[PDB]
């Protein structure tokens, strides 16, 4: 036997570098190494333990906290590949990421993945260098390992191409979150938030309750897919400390367990090693670690995303919503909401330089498809300009939406006809979050001026385009008769108004399409 | 439910009362689980279910 101390049956063993992070579940079958049936024993807390004495081990009672977090999941998992031991820069423990966060969130765009670890290291165990494991191989290990006509993709599905070095034992907990933060009143970090969401949930700290803190967490949690997973530890304790009764207490039973229940459960930066530093020969060696990028290959492949997350319907029904008429204006315009149900929303109104009472095209109309909140209302609305000096007696103006922080409108409101300045009442008009829109380009083909008015102030209203963006159906005022607008005039709309990419959008069949092509949706 | 009637007149209750909880019979040392302690409705039905011992 190798001991009674807990770790030491995961020392030594193959480990699948693609399965779950620091877990014996994805320790691989065959021991590697023949560890001598000397054994020492060591003192641990009023315990007696054995292990082989070709192992060290290294008490340290104590608390690692770590978090990977990112808004972009290939990033999520580079992060949480660091500092393991393996050479390159691969994607690992691609197995976890099903284990954290659904199918549905991995594949999302705008959710921000985290993981906050909190391990709870009683020691670590730790292997001699390949160079003293080279003469403690066991027998079929170093046939296949050494002998030239064993391919690398065998000896690596066979043996695992890493192998356990180094380890910490004791119990780690995940708190995993599918976090949609466009929906999170976000000015506090994310991972802070997660931080002090875990650290209440396990009552390490209390919130107190009406405070500032409290809003943010509640806030983090209805608005997240949060998981809870142990690794080590009194087994069943994960659903009582996410959700149950009382969390502070089943927290405590697990970390008081975590004695009996200890389990390699951390790596640190010596942790995986490659089986190729094992072979006798130099030229096996580097045969065995060329074969790496291929053995990862199917492991490196991105995660499949849903970049259209805006819903359109181009033809919506256009409804009259005013006439210059009385306006003095040379030139007349009529403009037109689009009607709204359904959850999809107004994003501008169409202009013309006319009267009639149809509109001469189509607003478009957006949903927030998947509820991730890119979407989102303006917090109020602003003039570009007035009639005042015209001396009508009805009113005229051009409004902007004021978007929520981080969102942009994409066209104006006139008001036309009104008695006193009356703001837009448009319930169903939203803002576009930043990341889904592109910063106006060029602002051509005019739909009207107010010249003729008599107002001190002045304004045009111009179609904007961007590189990329849908070809728009609004508008935007610019507060001059500049024809046509000048960078000055483009600047001004910068982080207000915007356009929006083409590579967010799709319609109704578009959707269906794209949709199709992704496995649980 | 929290934010009910019901809670408001409950809290009320607790917070402006001297309250025990003494059990005749059952499992003992559970009261101050019930009563206060980390898993109140779980330490109830341990005394309920053992009745019988």
């Amino acid at each position: 036997q190798l001991g009674n101390l807990p770790g030491v049956t995961s020392m030594g063993m193959g480990y699948d570098v693609n399965g779950l992070y620091a877990s014996p579940e994805s320790l691989l079958g065959q021991p590697l190494f023949d560890f001598g049936g000397e054994l020492d024993s060591i003192e641990i807390e009023g315990r007696s333990y054995t292990f082989p004495r070709s192992m060290h081990v290294h008490t340290y009672f104590h608390s690692d906290f770590k978090q990977d977090v990112s808004k972009e999941i290939e990033e999520y998992r580079e992060k949480m590949s660091q500092h393991v031991g393996v050479s390159g820069r691969y994607k690992l423990f691609s197995a976890s990421l099903s284990v954290d966060f659904t199918t549905t969130d991995q594949q999302l765009t705008e959710i921000t993945y985290s993981s906050t670890r909190e391990a709870h290291v009683l020691w670590y165990i730790s292997l001699p260098g390949a160079a003293t494991l080279r003469s403690m191989l066991r027998r079929d290990f170093r046939d296949d390992l050494n002998n030239p006509n064993m391919p690398a993709m065998e000896l690596f599905k066979r043996y695992g191409p890493y192998y356990i070095s180094e380890a910490a034992v004791g119990g780690r907990l995940d708190y995993s979150a599918a976090s949609k933060t466009l929906k999170m009143d976000s000015s506090q970090s994310l991972s802070t938030t997660a931080e002090m969401s875990y650290k209440a949930l396990v009552g390490e700290i209390k919130i107190e309750h009406g405070s500032e803190m409290e809003k943010q967490v509640n806030s983090f949690r209805s608005n997240s897919t949060i998981r809870l997973t142990a690794t080590g530890g009194k087994p069943g304790m994960t659903d009582r400390i996410l959700h149950g009764p009382d969390s502070q207490q089943a927290f405590s039973q697990w970390a008081e367990s975590l004695l009996d229940y200890a389990t390699l459960m951390d790596f640190s930066t010596e942790s995986l090693q490659p089986i190729w530093a094992l072979a006798d020969k130099p030229e096996r060696r580097v045969e065995l670690e060329d074969a790496f990028p291929e053995f990862m290959k199917q492991s490196q492949q991105s995660i499949p995303k849903v970049d259209k997350v805006l819903l359109m319907d181009a033809r919506p029904p256009m409804v009259k919503a005013g006439e210059d008429s009385g306006s003095g204006a040379s030139e007349d315009l009529a403009v037109f909401n689009p009607s709204t149900s359904n959850g999809y929303k107004m994003v501008g109104q169409f202009g013309q330089r006319n009267h009639a009472s149809v509109a001469d095209g189509h607003a478009p109309i957006f949903k927030d498809l998947f509820d991730l909140g890119v979407l989102k209302a303006p917090v109020g609305w602003q003039r570009v300009w007035d009639d005042a000096g015209s001396g009508k007696s009805k009113d005229y103006a051009c409004w902007r939406a004021i978007p929520p922080q981080g969102y942009r409108a994409l066209g104006d409101v006139m008001m036309l006809a009104t008695s006193g300045y009356n703001p837009p009442n448009l319930p169903d008009y939203v803002c576009v979050h930043q990341s889904l829109c592109a910063d106006v380009q060029t602002l051509q083909n005019r739909v009207w001026w107010d010249k003729g008015t008599g107002a001190r102030k002045d304004v045009s209203l111009w179609q904007p385009g961007a590189a990329g963006a849908v070809a728009s159906s609004c508008f935007a005022g610019v507060p001059n008769y500049n024809n046509p607008p000048n960078s000055g005039d483009i600047e001004r709309l910068r982080g207000s108004i915007a356009c929006v990419k083409t590579s967010a959008i799709a319609s109704m069949q578009e959707m269906k399409s794209m949709l199709s092509q992704h496995q649980g949706m």
